[PDB]
């Protein structure tokens, strides 16, 4: 549409991996690094009146730099489109993992869950909420590490908090705690705590808040579930009693580190060098350009090289 002209100077588009109202998600290759990314393509005409909301959410996502959050690399706006280029997570969904394993042990649940708590605590600390936590929104990277996707812009009632489903106003943070409790139950049980074959019956079950507790759950498991799965949001554990929770600490003996192990700005010298070489710049000039953080092609190349580095791979741009 000529909306793809600019994009295709930087990316080679592969297969669609997701569709929806307002948005399509495509696999793609960033040409300069050869790295795979995911590109969320949004039509401005479809958004119409909601376009300002999306721009706001885009800005929120620029400040969500965290090891367990799928990272934004590039925002390209054309006359009709907004493209958001995001970190590719090759390990597939937590959902797929749970099924393949049938249910996870308490021990392995804990490995996975601490990562979720880390991401979600970080989101909440920035004054945001996810509002749609579920195993489909948690992807593994190359190293079986979890990355949270899909904040807003887009979009399962099984994971929704009682106050959300009753359409009342709800605090995102509190609804997230509920959803995380459902997630906890599913990880350790391999099935939903609340299920039914029609919405009204499911809604009733969720609002009643009663579920079975299988025989294999530890007392401590059962107790953390009871603290999270409280129909009354006010009675739900806070995210901060959760980082410190005895169940969370068993076998680690230290709380979830939720703060981003991410440099405020502190640029990576190897990434800057590679860009300086490529652009024929002196180091200071290159650092000054990167430091504008425009989420243009430079931001994207920089962030991709930095992810190449963080994953022990070579910090190199393909150039022939
Ligand atoms: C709104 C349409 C839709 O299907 N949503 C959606 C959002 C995000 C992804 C996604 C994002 C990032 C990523 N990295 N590796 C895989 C993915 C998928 C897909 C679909």
């Amino acid at each position: 549409m000529k909306d793809y002209d600019e994009l295709l100077k930087y990316y080679e588009l592969h297969e669609t991996i997701g569709t929806g109202g307002f948005a399509k998600v495509k696999l793609a290759c960033h040409i300069l690094t050869g790295e795979m990314v995911a590109i969320k393509i949004m039509d401005k005409n479809t958004l119409g009146s909601d376009l300002p909301r999306i721009k706001t959410e885009i800005e929120a996502l620029k400040n969500l730099r965290h090891q367990h959050i799928c990272q934004l690399y590039h925002v390209l706006e054309t006359a009709n489109k907004i493209f958001m280029v995001l970190e590719y997570c090759p390990g597939g969904e937590l959902f797929d993992y749970i099924i393949s394993q049938d249910r996870l042990s308490e021990e392995e649940t804990r490995v996975v869950f601490r990562q979720i708590v880390s991401a979600v605590a970080y989101v909440h600390s920035q004054g945001y909420a996810h509002r749609d936590l579920k195993p489909e929104n948690l992807l593994f990277d190359e190293y079986h590490k979890l990355k949270l996707i899909d904040f807003g812009l887009c979009a399962s009632l099984a994971y929704a908090a009682p106050e959300l489903i009753q359409g009342k106003s709800y605090l995102g943070s509190e609804a997230d705690v509920w959803s995380m409790g459902i997630l906890l139950y599913v990880l350790m049980c391999g099935f939903l705590p609340f299920d039914d074959d029609n919405v009204m019956a499911l809604y009733k079950k969720i609002m009643r808040g009663k579920y079975d507790v299988p025989k294999w759950l530890s007392p401590s498991s059962i107790l953390l579930l009871q603290q999270m799965l409280q129909v009354d949001p006010k009675k739900r554990i806070s995210m901060k009693n959760l980082l410190n929770h005895p169940w969370i600490m068993q076998d680690y003996n230290y709380p979830v580190e939720w703060q981003s192990k991410n440099p405020f700005i502190h640029l990576d010298d190897d990434c800057v060098t590679e860009l300086s070489v490529h652009h024929r710049n002196n180091r200071q000039t290159m650092e000054d350009l990167i430091s504008l953080w425009q989420y243009d092609h430079l931001t994207a190349t920089y962030l991709l090289l930095l992810a190449k580095k963080a994953r022990g791979k070579p910090v190199r741009l393909r150039l022939s």
